[PDB]
């Protein structure tokens, strides 16, 4: 779910090119570390997170690793 939130929309556009994912495998409830998301992967999107002052923290996609996760603690914390 994406309305300001929708800047995530660009973290997941570039998310299914950089793991080379199929959209078949990367809808917002495919889990991240099925699909094989790095950890490097992981600490370089939460300054991607940070940077529209979005607030998560890491411990927290590790946790729920799902777009769908790391998206809705977006709105989840302030809805937009």
């Amino acid at each position: 779910d994406n309305r300001h939130a929708a800047d995530y929309q660009q973290l997941r556009e570039r998310l299914i090119q950089e793991l080379n994912l199929t959209p078949q495998q990367l809808h917002e409830e495919s889990n991240l570390i099925q699909a094989g998301l790095d950890s490097i992967r992981l600490m370089r999107w939460l300054h991607w997170f940070r940077k529209n002052g979005y607030r998560l923290t890491l411990r927290e996609l590790y946790a729920a690793p799902t777009l769908a996760a790391w998206n809705q603690l977006m709105l989840s914390r302030s809805p937009e």
